């Protein structure tokens, strides 16, 4: 850790240990304010999968997206001081609670889409909870849409069918991932479960089903919203605006004791 960081910040324990970065909690010495420190290891050769994610982060300012406070660039790694969300991810209850979560998620997705940004890795692990409100994070896979995209990326559970097809995709792959998440929030398991290729062939059909007994006491409005969010026809599929105008975003759920089993 370089002296430039420690002069102003006090790095602490590790709260995020992915394969692509390290996150730690830290305190600004001047103001005794908590923040998060993202440490991104650079390639041993002296670069654009890091710079791009930073270029994205300098443009995003929304109450439902983890905020970039400041950045320090160093030869071996790049240090990002970001806002700290102390609640944990989506894993860490009612249709009323879940509907507010999609509202936060769709407000972020709507904001990003106005800047032609596609997140391409929206999943529960990348959604953080303030004590509830959600905040979207990890813009490593985000990119600006200037044309159809053909790169297959993201965790296969939340990947849209047109990504699997490799025919071209765009801004509406984030609505699909949000639909899968909302589906999970209501019953605790994913719409397409598979049995590696079986999952891909299942998603490509796009048969969203609400089985019994889990989906019996969930409103038809949520079913209608989820079905419109998970439409294989991209043109028909809902936009972030269409999701936010839906009445379900504007009854206890037996969901936890099954999220721990499936994930
Ligand atoms: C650099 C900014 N940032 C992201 O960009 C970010 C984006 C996506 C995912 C994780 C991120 N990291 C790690 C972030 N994680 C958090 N918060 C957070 C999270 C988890 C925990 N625990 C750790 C201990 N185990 C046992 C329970 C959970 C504790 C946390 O805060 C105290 N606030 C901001 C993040």
């Amino acid at each position: 850790i370089p002296a430039t960081i420690t002069e102003r910040y006090k790095v602490g324990r590790t709260i995020g240990d992915g394969n692509f970065a390290v996150v730690k909690e830290c305190v600004e010495r001047s103001t005794a304010r908590e923040y998060a420190l993202k440490i991104i290891k650079k390639s041993k050769c002296r670069e654009h999968m890091i710079q791009n994610e930073v270029s994205i982060l300098r443009r995003v300012k929304h109450p439902n997206i983890v905020l970039l406070i400041e950045e320090m660039d160093v030869p071996t790694e790049l240090y990002l001081v970001m806002e700290l969300v102390k609640g944990g991810d989506l894993f860490d209850y009612t249709e009323r609670d879940a509907s507010g979560m999609l509202y936060n998620l769709a407000s972020a997705i709507k904001y990003l889409h106005s800047l032609n940004i596609v997140h391409r890795d929206i999943k529960p692990e990348n959604l953080l909870v303030y004590e509830k409100s959600l905040k979207l994070g990890d813009f490593g896979l985000a990119t600006i849409v200037d044309g159809p995209l053909y790169t297959v990326c993201g965790t296969p559970t939340y990947v849209a069918p047109e990504i699997i097809a490799e025919t071209g995709y765009g801004l509406k792959v984030d609505i699909w991932a949000a639909g899968v998440i909302t589906y999970i929030l209501l019953c605790g398991f994913p719409p397409f479960r598979g049995s590696q290729e079986v999952l891909f062939d299942q998603i490509l059909m796009g048969q969203v089903d609400f089985p019994s007994p889990y989906w019996d006491n969930v409103s038809d409005s949520a079913k209608e919203l989820i079905t419109m969010m998970l439409l294989v026809d991209v043109d028909q599929r809902f936009s972030a605006v269409q999701v936010l105008e839906h009445p379900w975003v504007n009854h206890q759920l037996s969901v936890a004791g099954k999220i721990k089993k499936h994930f």
